[PDB]
């Protein structure tokens, strides 16, 4: 064990690393849960403290621009970037106060895209200057729309502006440039990215779309490709994330995880269960009338202690915390720390 | 004109001062939202923004722990502070995107309570260590309980650990002694605080339990204006508590009586819960995850329980709803 399996709050450089390779060596997988609200930041850092795992919590494009306010306007990507940096600084200032480790990670970052990428890594590297520590502990580039070698070339040149603060990068590739992906192209990340630094996760190509069945064991291939290509004893020299993996069997996950997937991507499991436990909140229908509550008095008794946001607010974030606790028990996350 | 109606963020120090001297000088109250969540904060600073007219953030001690969590234990105030903090950092970050000038304050802070108080301090005072600004814009002790003598000390106390960082604070007095509240018993607080710092204001009893008697106010200003012997009408920073609910008139005349700052709470909770409840209306197409209307069971209903399309909604009633408020404030249009 690690520093960061007794350490609280966000995480940052050699201890994401730790992390993650704890991960593959006990063999379970960390759930990424995709945040929109102070409230649903709650549902999962308490989740998490619950059941004893640590975390990753992430933001999307849309839901950084939400943390932001949907009243900004975004041609410029200007929503994304103040609400990624206004959640980042919520995010770092609550998580300590649940027990465990929290990744702050970033979502699906196209070409189209790229100015968020600019802003957040702007503010990372201010951030170093003033703490020693970035803002966001990992980003994510999903140039995979493009070609192989220029979608390396772009994370390359990131990931060096990156390694300056030790900051970890997960970037997707898929089938495009020179189906799944070949044992080879994820060598050809790897091999370009790890004389730079050696935090980096990759998201491969293979029956997971965001005809075509999913096959986990092409994971297991571009370890024993690397394995062999390095000549390491390491089972898994590769950091690997499994995105739109939702609803599969449970050895799915399984072979992905002892084929080395730290990272599963969690995101409208969670928004169903969020809403799940806020609309059972039609239960108090009559009551959700401002000054009149039928039940007991037709319009002479107030409604305060039921149209209060931390009563029906607080029913939705703990429905969404549940959903969480299942996930965290599926990928064997649950009881580590 | 000062500086503050072009600035953009939270304000602190000198700034917080002059925006509430505008305040009473142009005959303006500025309304303070009790946020509980980014979302809410959300609402309050776009409906702000829009109107372009300055806001009150502020927190009470038990939405301060509801964005902690409740599932964070809160017997040692701990969830109420750390809570505090958060929302503090982030209202700070996001505040400046939103265009508005923001006074980032914590509501009624009773004895028994006194412990949240202490570490929100600590925090300020450790912020101040490092920026030279605190945390908190401003900060609130509701003592009213206490005899009169209590108060004031108490208020004293804590006003001169905060003055050596330019820190704003308000404190509620009521009818304890040591009916109405006696212009002599707030003049006692102006006595006592002014010596300190003048970063101070004052929500008095005048039939706002918590029937509404506006007028005495002023009496507490004529009052203290003779006991200075000064020019200004407005010598005094006068706080409306519990104002959900009083006639536009009766709003106008206590801005006559120079209170900068009216706060809002329960009018906000209905609002901001009106537009989500009305998603009862979509009710068939949000009870299962796939079984949407126009197909049997084979369908997408992601677009639709998507909680950035539902919570969005409830922002959008609770914002206009602070509009109404702002609006019949006459804060609306001071940029
Ligand atoms: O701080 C005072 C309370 O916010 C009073 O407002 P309310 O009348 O909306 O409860
Ligand atoms: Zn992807
Ligand atoms: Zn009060």
């Amino acid at each position: 064990p690690p520093a960061v399996l007794s350490k609280s709050g966000v995480i940052y450089g050699k201890d994401v690393k730790d992390l993650f390779d704890y991960a593959q060596e006990k063999g379970f997988a960390i759930p990424a849960i995709n945040v929109t609200s102070s409230s649903t930041v709650v549902a999962a850092l308490e989740a998490a403290r619950d059941n004893k795992a640590p975390i990753i919590l992430q933001t999307s494009q849309g839901g950084a621009a939400y943390f932001a306010g949907k009243g900004v306007d975004n041609k410029d990507q200007a929503a994304s970037i103040a609400g990624s940096i206004a959640a980042a600084h919520y995010i770092r200032a609550i998580a300590p106060t649940y027990g465990i480790p929290v990744v702050l990670h970033t979502d699906h970052c196209a070409k189209k895209l790229l100015p968020w990428f600019d802003g957040m890594l702007k503010a990372d590297e201010e951030f170093f200057a003033k703490t020693g520590t970035p803002l966001f502990s990992s980003h994510m580039l999903d140039l995979s729309e493009e070609t192989d070698d220029e979608n390396i070339a772009t994370c390359a040149k990131y990931f060096e502006r990156m390694a300056k603060m030790g900051q970890w990068l997960e970037m997707e590739i898929g089938i495009t440039g020179g189906l799944y992906t070949s044992p080879e192209t994820v060598f050809a990340v790897y091999e370009s990215l790890h004389k730079i630094s050696p935090n980096f996760s990759i998201a491969a190509a293979f029956g997971n779309v965001h005809n075509v069945q999913l096959r986990p064991e092409i994971l297991g291939d571009h370890q024993v490709y690397a394995k062999k290509q390095i000549g390491t004893d390491a089972k898994h020299p590769l950091y690997l994330v499994f995105h739109g993996g939702s609803g599969s069997t449970q050895e799915e996950f399984n072979t992905a995880i002892k084929n080395g997937v730290v990272k599963v991507n969690l995101d409208t499991d969670c928004q169903y269960a969020y809403l799940t436990g806020i609309r059972d909140y039609v239960t108090n229908k009559i009551e959700y009338l401002k000054a009149p509550v039928g039940n007991p008095e037709g319009a002479d008794k107030p409604n305060k202690k039921y149209f209060d946001p931390r009563v029906w607010v607080r029913e939705g974030e703990k429905t969404m915390s549940k959903r969480i606790a299942e996930a965290l028990d599926i990928f064997h996350t649950k009881g580590q720390l």
